[PDB]
């Protein structure tokens, strides 16, 4: 079995390898890359995502929004109050001000130490689910925009044809800005492109541990786990390795830097912050394995998570039994 203590794996493809993405995929897998529920790829010298950065300062955010910490430093929630709409270059100059910008550090370690001691007592704001992209149309390789789609691949799989569209999302962050602990929409993988700026911080448990930090979670999250028995699903819950190294849950810790990119694997539990001014690029993403998690993927139907369009054929085709319920919540 490879890679049997699910560590992340970090990959180098060469220029002849980037060409063909599910085929690389598919590679990383068989190195056991999955294991461990998310994996860096650094690209090939030889490539590029555009040719400069210069021009992105007009993008809009519309809907900023303020990350309100509640809780002890170790374990707490986060809501999103909605703030008033500000360019690229106006968010920019904000995380770059005396009030949001990271303090002095001497490491990444000390900068994550200071994360966990302090995280609560400020309220970053973030940029993020913006649809769009970044890439530049003549990228052919890793190019977000340009992937299989998942309507594309379950129709492959399953014969069946669906509605729905897939597209990808910009993250605009600063420090301490914050994800908290998620599987993706139907246990999808995700792929990140750290398009610019400062680094961004993951902690991600291995999928065959998945239900380990679910039973951590209903523990110390006691009212959200009384409210829906899918809760994670609401994007709010923060446990620190601090804590999950205190109860025994298994997990591991990567810095994603300007550049690389990261991909998370059906199932696998991810969590992390940003250091600094910063712009991802993100979207979902299918494979023929993925077809099972998505079969057995929880749902919340208590009105909280609400999402995409295009969440409604996959619970509708791979979820008879689940949909009605599901599609209350939706409404
Ligand atoms: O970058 C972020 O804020 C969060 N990204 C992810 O959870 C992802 O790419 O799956
Ligand atoms: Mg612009
Ligand atoms: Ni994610
Ligand atoms: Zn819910």
């Amino acid at each position: 079995a490879q890679n049997p203590n699910c560590n992340i794996m970090i990959f180098h493809p060469t220029k002849e390898e980037f060409n063909d993405f599910d085929k690389y995929i598919a590679y990383m897998e068989s190195q056991g890359a999955h294991r461990a529920g998310l994996a860096k790829i650094i690209p090939p010298k030889e490539w590029k995502a555009r040719e400069t950065y210069d021009n992105i300062s007009e993008i809009l955010i519309a809907t900023p929004l303020q990350q309100v910490a509640s809780g002890r430093a170790g374990v707490f929630t986060q809501y999103h109050k909605k703030k008033k709409a500000m360019t690229v270059g106006e968010y920019r100059h904000l995380a770059n001000s005396k009030k949001y910008q990271t303090p002095p550090h001497q490491n990444f370690e000390d900068l994550e130490r200071k994360y966990w001691k302090n995280r609560i007592y400020n309220s970053p704001i973030y940029g993020a689910d913006i649809s769009g992209s970044l890439f530049d149309e003549n990228t052919k390789q890793w190019n977000l925009g340009h992937l299989g789609t998942i309507q594309d691949l379950l129709e492959k799989e399953c014969g069946v044809v669906i509605e729905g569209v897939n597209t990808p999302y910009l993250y605009f962050g600063m420090w301490k800005t914050t994800f908290a602990w998620h599987t993706e929409d139907m246990d999808l993988y995700s792929i990140n492109y750290l398009h610019l700026g400062e680094p961004k911080t993951w902690y991600v448990v291995p999928p065959e541990h998945g239900q380990r930090l679910e039973r951590l979670a209903r523990e110390l999250f006691p009212g959200s786990s009384r409210g829906c028995g899918a809760f994670l699903r609401h994007k709010v819950a923060l446990i620190s390795p601090t804590v999950l190294k205190e109860n025994g849950i298994p997990f591991n810790r990567i810095t994603q830097e300007a550049g690389e990119f990261m991909v998370t694997f059906p199932y696998g539990y991810h969590a992390g912050f940003n250091h600094g001014f910063n712009c991802a690029e993100a979207i979902n993403f299918a494979t023929p394995r993925w077809i099972d998690y998505g079969k057995m993927a929880s749902q919340c139907s208590c009105g909280e998570a609400r999402v995409t369009f295009s969440m409604d054929a996959f619970v509708r085709i791979l979820q008879p039994e689940r949909y009605d319920l599901w599609k209350r919540g939706q409404d």
